[PDB]
């Protein structure tokens, strides 16, 4: 047994894991060090034509570390500056991945409740970010997921649920948590009160199997669209960081390697073993990371790395840059008069192109998990995408616009006056939204004593819209 | 020292090493197991329509073993029919990598003088296949390079030569003779006796380096073409196995492991090693080929293996349906008037397109060896053809012919049909030669003492064209 076998009092709080467990506090605490904010969309602006008429158009940066998701969450222009519990533009389900604080709630009130209402609806009991928790057992310690949807997607996809999985695919496992693609399901239900309600639940694609091709026949079966297309009218699909998904198909994955053997390795100290809870880059660990299966000069093996983003760079800017066309060739059709029937099949392979090229990018680190999933997965999406295009010169010429060319998108300004996206207006409504608001959730869970202080530090300092600079 | 210091007479004649190697005899003999043809233009026949006016698009198969290279060399459509020394398609260098019988000549009259002249010329002399002095000195027994130009390549590219490699790098080197991608160069010289007289030089494309973009500027440098398209009139370049240049850029290449290592794994027999030489498939003897490095079941790395062939040919039949529009596009425009002005970029697309396709499928057993530059490679070539063909629709357009459907070409009937390749005709005319001609050039090697009539058991059972069954 554990000596906490009765459970932790306060529990959601990681710092109260501290007395039991200083060593793995200390290294989880550490992902403070990874702080980088590195702006997508200044990066990629063929990612703003991409997302338009979406929230990802407003704001997307790369992951940082654990400690900062919470604040992410809150910073992010894409959850824009509620006034109040019941405003703002995303749903409760956003705070499902970022906190410890998830699993108090959902096991308070129930799934549906959590799932139903605004994402300002638990700002001042959301507060906590990626913790002890979230991954482990209270009272034995050990791993466990703390999210009935995954264990709901595991089976629909016929793999075998969290408790019947073997030690080493819970390794994997209670990353999948968070480290997987989904989407939000309208669930109409009803409260022991009687009242009707109705809840967006997080649902895995996964009914039809986990790879890219399933999925995108699970959403087509049911005609889903996360959204309409700002700019061609394309019902669109979202993929969202299927690391997990793509890490399976990938030979680490395939041999047994679980995302804790790189990005949680362990340190032997006689007898005694520890899992650095410092999840970040394992390119920055190697030595425990990987010299532990290879053996080899750390900057050989870093090369190769190095060498399979250059590739999935290059044929990312490729599928992407058609996309882009795509879309703005298919908006002037629009602006010429072309009929939905003239653009149906057009709009089904933009559908397609862009959800194939975005589930082999939306996982930042699919590039090494699955470097030839990546490949295959941007060249088919690039052939959707040119598939249209070709269609696309037809549809042009038909209403006298052949020599049309669509305009360029090289720059995160220009991509975004495109996609008609007002970023000062934003920014300065979610400035307001964080100075008012934001505080006051602050305030008050530090109040009821549901935030501790402490974690708040340096937690605050950059987004992609502000850097108040040092530490 | 060995047996055989002095040299080896009638080296040429693999029969005449028995004597001192009787075990690597007998393994180096047994790939004549290797007896399949898999005729790849019925196979693939967009492969017909691609190579349109030259040889490929008449005979192109799948290697076998190296017991018929000689016989395949015969055999194929390409080499047509020659009535005499002086007649026939192509030229004396199309002997090069299928004989030990190439280094003797070149020896007795010097390299020039071997790359003048018609494949014809050295009918009843060139009549040995793949053997041991094609990779083994006569009195060393080492490892050696019989080729001038490989080492003229490998110069060129930074490379050390054969001499100044380590051992491990010449087990991969004496299979680079062959395996690699060249070109022929004429090359204009004068004889001992004056006379002036053009040569058809073997040259290895690695000036610039042996990337496949590297070996295109090179190729473009020199406004080089193997061939115009027989339908878009394109300034084409064919890719030949260039197994060697791919191999480098994988992974087991850049960490060191041979094509020996696979190819030609060791037998331990207390203290004796042997090299086994029935160079063949590596998956059929996967204990000695790759368990010697890997540790796991031979069917999950043999899937793995299958499951990168099916994400190739997944890319590959891809881009060369592309490929085979863009040339029969190209071909429609031309009919209606095009000018070469107006098809120019369109051409330089296509070119490109198939450089990089072809360079990827080439090399048989690419897929494996660079399994990630063989993706980005289709990737790149379908990029291109798309380019091409979204500036057809345009040009079509302006000819009146926007709605054209390039033709189908699913059959190597149909797809041979379009290329103008009259099939039987060749045919025809092959089995006049091989009943006369090349029966007297047997019969003559024979009786001159240059061929043993035992080396031809069971070589001339198949070719594309016919199929006598049996062993
Ligand atoms: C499981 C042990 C697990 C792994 C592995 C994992 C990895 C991971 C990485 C490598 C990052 C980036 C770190 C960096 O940039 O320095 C990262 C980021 C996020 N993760 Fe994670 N993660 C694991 C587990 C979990 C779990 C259980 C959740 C959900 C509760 C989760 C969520 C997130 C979030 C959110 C981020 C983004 C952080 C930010 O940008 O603020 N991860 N994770
Ligand atoms: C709700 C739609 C939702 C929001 C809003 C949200 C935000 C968010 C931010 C701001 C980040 C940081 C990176 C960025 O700028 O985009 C981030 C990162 C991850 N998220 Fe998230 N997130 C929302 C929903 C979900 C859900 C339902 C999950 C879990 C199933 C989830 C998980 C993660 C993970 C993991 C990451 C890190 C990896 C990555 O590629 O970003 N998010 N999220
Ligand atoms: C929170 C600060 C936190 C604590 C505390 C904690 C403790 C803990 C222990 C005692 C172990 C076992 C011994 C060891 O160090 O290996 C352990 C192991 C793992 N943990 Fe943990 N852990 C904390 C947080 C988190 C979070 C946020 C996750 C999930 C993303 C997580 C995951 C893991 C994993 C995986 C292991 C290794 C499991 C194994 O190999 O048996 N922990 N943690
Ligand atoms: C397992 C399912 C698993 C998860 C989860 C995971 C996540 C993860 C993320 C979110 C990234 C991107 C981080 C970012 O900031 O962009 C990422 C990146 C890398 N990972 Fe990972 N990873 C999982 C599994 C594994 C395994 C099994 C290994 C080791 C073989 C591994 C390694 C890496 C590496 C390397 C990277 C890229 C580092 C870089 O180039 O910066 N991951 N992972
Ligand atoms: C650490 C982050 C790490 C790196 C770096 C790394 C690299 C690596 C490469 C380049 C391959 C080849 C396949 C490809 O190009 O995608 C590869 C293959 C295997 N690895 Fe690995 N690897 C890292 C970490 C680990 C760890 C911690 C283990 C051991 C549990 C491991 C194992 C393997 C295995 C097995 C393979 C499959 C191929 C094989 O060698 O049989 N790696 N890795
Ligand atoms: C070097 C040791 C070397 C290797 C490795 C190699 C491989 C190889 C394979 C795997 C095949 C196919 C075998 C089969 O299908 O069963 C094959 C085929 C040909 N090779 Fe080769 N080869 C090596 C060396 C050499 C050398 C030095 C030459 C040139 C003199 C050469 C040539 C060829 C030819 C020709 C073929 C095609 C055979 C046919 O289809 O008739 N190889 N080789
Ligand atoms: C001359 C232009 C020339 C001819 C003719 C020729 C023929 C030939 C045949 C018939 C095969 C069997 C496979 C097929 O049907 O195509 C074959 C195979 C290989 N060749 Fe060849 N070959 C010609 C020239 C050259 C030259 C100059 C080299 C060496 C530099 C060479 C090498 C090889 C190799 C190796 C193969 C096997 C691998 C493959 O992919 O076919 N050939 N050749
Ligand atoms: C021809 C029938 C032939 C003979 C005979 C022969 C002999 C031979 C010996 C004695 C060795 C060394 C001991 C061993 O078995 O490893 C050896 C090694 C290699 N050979 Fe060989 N060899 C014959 C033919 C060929 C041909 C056609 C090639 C080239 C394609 C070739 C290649 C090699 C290679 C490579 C080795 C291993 C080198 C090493 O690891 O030191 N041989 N052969
Ligand atoms: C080294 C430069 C090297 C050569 C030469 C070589 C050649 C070769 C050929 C011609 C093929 C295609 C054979 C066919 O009949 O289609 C081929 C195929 C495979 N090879 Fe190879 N190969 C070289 C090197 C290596 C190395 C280092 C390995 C082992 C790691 C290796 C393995 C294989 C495998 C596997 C195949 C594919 C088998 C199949 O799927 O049928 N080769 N090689
Ligand atoms: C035998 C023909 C053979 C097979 C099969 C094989 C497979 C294999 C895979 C699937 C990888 C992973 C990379 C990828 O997906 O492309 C891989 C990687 C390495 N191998 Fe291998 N391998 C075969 C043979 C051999 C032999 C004979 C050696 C040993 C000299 C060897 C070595 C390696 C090495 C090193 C790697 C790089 C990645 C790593 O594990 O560090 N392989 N192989
Ligand atoms: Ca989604
Ligand atoms: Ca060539
Ligand atoms: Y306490
Ligand atoms: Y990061
Ligand atoms: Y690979
Ligand atoms: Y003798
Ligand atoms: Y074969």
């Amino acid at each position: 047994k554990t000596a906490h076998s009765q459970g932790i009092e306060g529990k959601a709080m990681s710092e109260e894991w501290a007395r039991y467990y200083p060593r793995q506090f200390d290294s989880w605490k550490k992902t403070k060090e990874s702080d980088n904010i590195t702006d997508m969309l200044k990066e990629k602006p063929a990612l703003v034509v991409a997302w338009a008429g979406y929230p990802f158009s407003k704001d997307y940066n790369a992951p940082r570390g654990h400690y900062y998701a919470l604040q992410d969450n809150i910073n992010t222009l894409r959850t824009g500056a509620p006034v109040d519990g019941k405003t703002g533009p995303l749903p409760s389900a956003c705070w499902t991945c970022k906190s410890p604080d998830v699993p108090r709630i959902i096991e308070q009130d129930g799934e549906l409740e959590y799932f139903t209402g605004k994402w300002a609806k638990y700002g001042d009991e959301i507060v906590n970010t990626i913790g002890c928790y979230n991954c482990h057992d209270d009272k034995s310690a050990e791993l466990k997921s703390k999210v009935p949807y995954l264990d709901r997607g595991l089976s629909a996809a016929g793999f075998k649920t969290f408790a019947e999985s073997t030690h080493q695919e819970k390794r994997s496992l209670v990353c999948a948590q968070c480290h997987v693609e989904y989407y939000f399901k309208k669930t109409e239900w009803k409260d022991d009160k009687g009242v009707d309600k109705t809840a967006m639940v997080v649902t895995l694609p996964w009914s039809k199997g986990i790879s890219t091709e399933q999925m995108e026949a699970y959403y087509d079966e049911i005609n889903f669209a996360d959204w309409t297309h700002g700019i061609s009218k394309t019902p669109m699909l979202k993929a969202q960081h299927p690391d997990w998904e793509l890490y399976k198909t990938g030979i680490h994955g395939q041999k047994g390697v679980s995302c804790a053997d790189c990005h949680m390795p362990y340190t032997q100290e006689g007898a005694v073993k520890y899992s650095d809870h410092k999840v970040g880059n394992p390119l920055d660990n190697m030595d425990k990371s990987c010299m532990n299966c290879h053996r080899e000069s750390e900057q050989k093996l870093k090369d190769i790395v190095k060498q399979k983003f250059e590739r999935k760079e290059f044929l990312q800017d490729i599928a992407f840059d058609n996309i882009g066309k795509a879309h703005l060739e298919t908006g002037k059709a629009m602006e010429l008069g072309a009929t939905d029937a003239e653009l149906k099949e057009i709009r089904t392979h933009i559908r397609h192109a862009q959800w194939r090229a975005d589930m082999a990018i939306a996982g930042h680190g699919s590039f090494f998990h699955a470097p030839e999933e990546v490949l295959r997965l941007l060249a088919s999406g690039n052939e959707e995408a040119q598939k249209a295009r070709i269609k696309l010169v037809k549809v042009l010429a038909k209403y006298g616009a052949i020599d049309y060319v669509a305009p360029d998108f090289e720059t995160k300004e220009k991509a975004q006056k495109l996609a008609k996206v007002d970023m000062e207006a934003f920014i300065a409504e979610k400035l307001k939204f964080k100075q008012t608001l934001e505080q006051e959730w602050k305030k008050q869970a530090i109040a009821k004593g549901r935030l501790n202080p402490e974690s708040l530090k340096g937690v605050d300092e950059k987004s992609s819209y502000y850097d108040k600079t040092k530490k």
